[PDB]
């Protein structure tokens, strides 16, 4: 299915450390990214959505069209500009970000009841795994 809607609540963080790290994010930001519970709010519309991740700590909001090029500042995380562009794989949502940093973005996909989100950087892989609420 490519319908990835609904409100989903973070299983397991596979590496997000190491990612992060990747992104040179700061090391107290880390440590504090890396345990805290996210839930990811998707409105998917057609080619329209709109998504919500949200932590204790801090928020990311990002809204996109698929096969729309979009300039992103990545403002939650690392604070650089890329050039962003969601398309489909058949059944996995794909982002590249294109920009300073190489084999930069993440692939999105539904496998029964849960959401996985894999998340690149450089040679870094992290896994993020959410089940529906």
């Amino acid at each position: 299915t490519r319908d990835q809607n609904g409100t989903w609540e973070m299983e397991s963080n596979e590496n997000f450390e190491g990612y992060m790290k990747a992104l040179d994010i700061d090391f107290a930001t880390r440590k504090i990214a890396v345990r805290l519970t996210q839930t990811k709010v998707i409105d998917q519309d057609g080619d329209n959505f709109k998504t919500k991740t949200t932590s204790t700590f801090r928020n990311l909001d990002v809204d996109f069209t698929v096969g729309v090029e979009f300039d992103e500042y990545t403002k939650s995380l690392d604070n650089r500009h890329v050039k962003a562009l969601v398309t489909w794989e058949g059944d996995v949502l794909v982002c590249v970000q294109k920009g300073e940093k190489e084999n930069r973005g993440w692939k999105q996909w539904i496998e029964g009841d849960k959401l996985y989100l894999e998340l690149t950087c450089g040679d870094q892989v992290c896994r993020q795994v959410f089940k529906k609420k």
